[PDB]
């Protein structure tokens, strides 16, 4: 049972961060066709999601549509 929403990355190269900006700590960088999982709804262009047990963000352009 699954119940999270699936997102892949779509550009290149995605920074991860620690806050919904770009002033903020890159916790790591994604890749084309990683994927991220998360339950929350998009903000101001940036979605909220656990990465490696912390909280972060990316910026949702870099992303696919939700699956
Ligand atoms: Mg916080």
């Amino acid at each position: 049972e699954f119940t999270k929403d699936i997102y892949h990355v779509t550009a290149d190269l995605l920074n991860v961060r620690s806050e919904s900006n770009t002033e903020s700590k890159i916790l790591g960088r994604l890749k084309k066709d990683d994927v991220i999982e998360s339950t929350n709804q998009v903000k101001d262009g940036w979605l909220q999601f656990e990465y490696k047990g912390k909280t972060a963000y990316v910026n949702v352009s870099f992303l696919s549509s939700k699956a």
